[PDB]
């Protein structure tokens, strides 16, 4: 008999799991407990600070909800205005000396004449060839090509995407893109040019909230606290180190053993199967692929430069940076950052001169993250990327080599992106019935591996239908069905439902 | 204070009420109640017996299960292996005196060859089409032309579509069909006409199960036998006269008041237009258009023919007959008919005539179930309605002039098929949220109105799922996805789902 | 007998006529002779004079020669290099207050930038059409929008011709204009416009050689003086009055008769009809159609403005003015008006004033030639065309309000124009074959009424051929296959050939 | 001084030299003369005869005939009615133990059905991808599965035409093929199939006439006596051996001399590079591919065969039988082989035994001309092709094993086809304009080497036409333009033209 005895157990505390523990809190039915081995909650949505006292998500994380299920689950964590600040998803490509308004291709009258003829040649070709397709593109490379024609892509979406995925776009596949036909509009791209226009794809409609407080981080702790602390066990004391699946049982670092009737598990799927000292499942999840992220932060001293502004995250598709995409992580909150009074030394200028002086002297502040990506095909010098990270600010002309940078941030995320690539859906295919065979809910970015449904409300609902499909037979949409979920808003399942209406009166 | 008070009330007991009923009640949370103007549940799932023991079906009702929950109910229901009986799925066109295999263009080897090179002509012009069409097809009519070719279209499904929907395919939208691509498969089809092959899409695979006893309104007796008696009211104790959707009160012929929080209505919407006495609902439940069904059964005596065979289902697209559906329903189960022994005399002979001798003589028997359909653009002679469906089967060879007819059905079903017109949708979105803001589910073959989503499996998951999104907050797929839930396996819900096994401990 | 008879009768001196003349002298085996109504040779590639000193042609002539054997013979008639000057081919299309460069769609970067967007939009979906084309355009309309999109058809080509031809693009076959697909060059287009470019298809290797004296009717003048002069019988004494196919006789104004073998007849073939007195022809060539030219002249006061410089003609789709075309004809020669040192005095301002004075005053002087169509379909009130013609010249900003005019011009040409209608070919072919079959050659712009062979080398060249036919058995090429002289240098028939150079030794 | 003087020399006496001094006799104007190193006129288009009295032409020589001028001069040359026998157009295609009429693709019905499957699939292919096709064949390869598609390509065309041109398909350029757009016929070839029906391209409108009596050379021999015999020059006496371009002229192998003033040159233009001993104009023309002709001759005892039948010529795809074309020869003329009476002795029988007796024995007699190609790469055992011809005949079921052979024929011409390869034209337009500023016109099937104007008629005016030029300075159509002559009738040059009419007045 083991230590302890649950209807549903939940490895991990960050958003998947959380899901998974408020729904079945809402249930009130069967039993449950959910255990993490780190004392905060949040996974790849926690925050960390530097000692000066600079916040650093893991990387760039904005919010864009599917579903208002998780709407009222953020709403009941922080449910004050001002636990929160408004902002329109302002982004921009950097290319060739400029800021680039995104999309890239409604915006490229910004280059020179003798580029924009190439790019509008290249996207008639594609547009005549669209005229008469009857294939699928195959590749993340072939879908790109035929949406942008050869100019536009060679730009943009094919240097940017290698930067990211750490892997060639001719290796991955498409169908996690969606169901959009792969062609171009030809007429939107060419008005622009022909106008001199540039025009983003925001507006006071395309907006974005993030937590005043905390940063992302802050919303899953607050999450976290709305659960019955008992049923939690967080920190050291909820290590998972074995998995027994055929006794169901699960057992901690300090010894203690869990029995389970159904498991909800939201580790890394390829760690799953070790816990489980399973060789079929271990050689399987070895042919899943990912890349990892090291994250740069970097605090500097001054006013927001007007050549900021009011820009929120930016792309990099040149070699002139290691970095694929950087923030402006102190426009998202005033409290990202310590206020213009606390006093801090600058530590280096922007091009890596000694300051004048060594005296702490005052703010205000502002900041950048940073993020690059790492595999086993595209190596990162851990000694050397915050360097080469601060001289790509230089050339991106981000910072000027006189700006002064009182805080510095690296850390690297082993299992950062779960990579779409051409073999992904066959291997998963092998292991999440297997799994499922025995009782084990595999789910998350990282416990079922799909980035098109792998931001925060994905998650957090991959948890969410996880139980409700252990409880009351839902379909699990979210997990197989991808562009069902992200085309439409999700209304139906709410944070009070019928069930727990009926049972109050 | 109203006579009886539920959280949960259900109107009408065919598939879709009993659907509503069954998951009510396996949920067990919410208090419930359904009731039905018929003191026999089924609506037009029930089946009719004539003073001479011939069962009639309300028209062909072949099963074909899309969900597994439909499955443990209708096993719960009728749990013996000799409660059914396997069938294959058996159908032919009739068309220019030969019984042409379904589907049609795979077999039209039959014909002369003059006319099949004009069905090939025509087909090879629909390809040459298809492989440049960038638009999709906007009516019925367009759908069925790229599919087939004019030929083909000509020779099946333009006429038997008439005489099926009793409107023109002009006036029909083709979305309702699925998301398949309208084209054709040239290939298939000149291969059969080559290789001079005819072949049905059936075999020991395609197949369906029938009743044993009781026709199909037998499985809808036994499935509403499992409720608690206590919590149902059927027959002129249970009709609905009123709804006051303001006060949530509904009253019923006898006086009765039932006060409601959530109401399921599977009556024809437009009759629950009526009852609400809702000015604006009931304008607008009349812009729908539906076809009335004639069903007309005939009793032969005599073994089956051979030329009768094994054959289920029949399509009719020529003019010699006013029916375009025949059933061969003493196929479908040995107790659909009296037994060899049971003495009966002969009516009439199939060609007209008195028989010579009116003496009662014994079988054994075999019999036919014919459909007509009827609207206000197609009439139909209701007092000739019977003998010329008989002259029908003369023409069509499924009777000899000599046969003896020894029992005749006929039965008119007001609302039988909610069609689906180019306005339907435009309608319907204008009814379906009306209704739902005032907590009224109207759900079911007429209670949605879309025959896609309309035999039924459909309708009793239309119940179920109702019930689902009242407490569970489960997205209603089948309502608002039908080609969703008609493209996969439903297996995740069952009759016992994770809920009640944890409660059960 | 007749009181002349030759091998081969040629009907008219125009250029048909005298390319035929010059074939039969150089041969010099037949006897032949040349008739004209007129003094002096030249047809509608004549040239009048005001009584002030100004030429003008029957509207612009500017010669483009695709053969040797024409250019032989102007060579021969005009061997100085001081009878020519050279230009280069210059024209502009007026619109929206611009001189826009020929070709019209490689300049719309001149236009407004929304023009612009409306145009490459219009060609987009052109493009877009052409990809999936397999049928020939079968009106000239359906041609123009084909090559260049709804946008730019509807600012140049549609309304000009219109202008032109005096019936709807709609009313005409698209055949003549060769054989090239109706499709656009898309990237051209877009290339220009994104650069900002304009370029007109001229240039040092783009010429045309106008003559030095007496206008283009200088040229006809020169050619006829080569022939020798006993097988000329030019003016009244020359004018066919009746043809008599039957007996191969024609008869003259002042009773003279001539016996004919063959007859080579250059005379509108609607005239011939009625020469004939045939009925049946007369009702056949009535089905062809054809629109009248006016030509208006305006002399100048002045040295030539800056506005207008070295232009030479001008096409005019806007109705601001009634004309289709401008020359500017003092650019041609500068004896095509007086010289500087001729007084003459103001007749109008170009705002149609007429001053008090009678001064004669001195020049330099430049010139305006214009030309409007008329049909049966677009009427022209004579009595004030003048005036309208010089008020367009205003509007259109060719003339200032100021300007002096020193001479006026106009003079209707009856028929001015076959015209490619839709019924043209079926006519033609009804009339052409059976003239053909009486041994009578109908030639020429009005002789055999296609304007594709319609310039002054095609016509030549229609009345040698002819000759050449007769005589050697040569095929009518420039007759049956305009496509094929017009896509070729042809080099091969010269003036001199090896039948002349044997024979001189 | 040269021995002889002349304008225009011809050399060679083939159909090409014989149409040039034809119409140099009708001119009757610059003096002329015309040699050839045989003292039979003919070249290719002669007529051999074995001891045995068997005529054979080079190969199967069938006219059709695309001028008027053409058959005016066969009809003075032969003008009896008895001087010809006409037939119909039949030839089939030997595949898989049939005879398949021609064309191959409207008679696969005689074709197993899986095949014909395999065959319609593959034009299924060939004409969706033609709908959308942008670019023309580039090979003779690819324009024959743009027709055909794979299946019907492999079948026939394919292995044909390697078996002809001894060179592969996807060397050879596809112009030569005419202007037709490469694409299939889908609906007449699957309506032949459905049908069940054969048919050939041949009918009481689609004959050719052959001549009675001395083969096809019997023509050029009768064509060739019309000439002054005084301006002619057969034999050892007329055999050129240099050309001295640069002096004009030629020199004879008896020591003859021939001053000219043009040359028109109908020998192989390689051979005429060598006799003008220029070294840049050998090179060039050892560039130009080529193909030698085998023509096997089998003279066979009996009455015609009924498997043999009304057939003329036939094609052979297939790898039993080492010739690609069969002529029965025997249908053509009964002047072609002995009479019945005439005695002959059994060489052989087909299957190369002897026969039983040795004695001469009566006929009547049939006969059977093959041709098999050669080149570099595809060489030929003159020792024994004429035993594999044999054999060939009885693979084919052209003989039995126990038909007796009377006779046997094989001879070896060394040009006998000329390639269009994909160089040809590269090469011709650098050889024929140096010959043609040395006033030298080479032409013919070798003269001037395009295959697609290298039958009879066309190399006649090949002929014709460069006196044409040199004398009356007409264009050289057959020569430059071979889709023009080969696409309609040519009418207008006669052999009495209106010149030698007036002429003669």
């Amino acid at each position: 008999h083991p230590d302890i005895s649950v209807d549903v157990l939940v490895i991990g505390a960050g958003p998947t799991g959380l899901g998974a523990a408020k729904r079945l809190n809402q249930i009130d039915g069967p039993s449950w407990m959910i255990v993490d081995s780190n004392e905060t909650p949040g996974g790849l949505a926690s925050t960390d600070v530097t000692p000066e006292g600079f916040l650093y998500d893991v990387g760039g994380h904005v919010i864009f909800s599917h579903y208002k299920y998780f709407d009222d689950c953020l709403d009941e964590a922080l449910p004050k205005e001002d636990d929160w600040y408004t902002h329109q998803r302002i982004s921009y490509v950097r290319c060739q000396g400029q800021w680039v308004p995104y999309p890239f291709q409604n915006n490229i009258s910004m280059l020179p004449k003798e580029e924009q003829v190439k790019c509008i040649d290249g996207m008639i070709d594609a547009a005549l060839e669209a005229r008469v397709a009857n294939t699928k593109p195959k590749t993340f490379d072939e879908w790109i090509v035929r949406m942008m024609g050869t100019g536009i892509a060679d730009l943009f979406m094919r240097p940017y995407n290698f930067k990211v995925w750490a892997v060639p776009t001719t290796k991955m596949q498409c169908a996690w893109l969606g169901e959009r036909v792969a062609a171009p509009n030809l007429k939107a791209v060419t008005t622009n040019v022909i106008l001199g226009k540039t025009a983003g794809n925001w507006g006071p409609a395309a907006t974005f909230r993030f937590p005043a407080r905390g940063g992302t981080g802050g919303i899953w702790i607050a999450v976290a606290n709305t659960l019955p602390k008992e049923k939690t066990r967080f920190g050291e004391k909820g290590k998972v180190t074995k998995v027994n699946a055929n006794n169901k049982t699960v057992t901690l670092q300090d010894g203690t053993t869990i029995g389970y009737k159904k498991l909800v598990s939201t580790m890394a799927v390829d760690f799953l199967a070790e816990a489980m000292n399973d060789q079929e499942l271990v050689g399987l999840t070895k042919q899943l692929f990912y890349s990892s992220t090291h994250v740069i932060g970097v605090g500097v001293r001054g006013s927001r430069p007007e050549r900021i502004g009011d820009k929120c995250w930016l792309y990099f598709p040149e070699d002139n940076c290691p970095f694929y995409r950087a923030t402006i992580f102190s426009n998202y909150s005033p409290y990202n950052q310590p206020e213009a009074s606390a006093a801090l030394p600058t530590m280096q200028l922007a091009d890596g001169s000694r300051p004048q002086s060594t005296e702490a002297k005052e703010g205000p502040y502002w900041s950048i993250m940073l993020e690059v990506s790492e595999s086993s095909m595209k190596p990162v010098n851990q000694e050397t990327i915050l360097a080469d990270c601060i001289q790509g600010l230089v050339n991106t002309e981000m910072l000027k080599p006189t700006d002064e940078i009182v805080s510095t941030y690296h850390r690297r995320f082993d299992h950062g992106y779960p990579t779409p690539t051409l073999e992904r859906e066959g291997t998963l295919t092998q292991i999440l019935p297997k799994l499922q065979d025995k009782d084990i809910w595999s789910r998350g970015r990282f416990g079922s591996w799909r980035y098109e449904v792998g931001n925060q409300d994905h998650s957090f609902m991959l948890g969410v239908e996880a139980v409700d499909n252990i409880v009351n037979g839902a379909v699990e949409l979210t997990l197989n069905y991808p562009d069902f979920v992200n085309g439409r808003q999700n209304t139906e399942r709410r944070l009070v439902d019928g069930a727990q209406v009926f049972a109050k009166s």
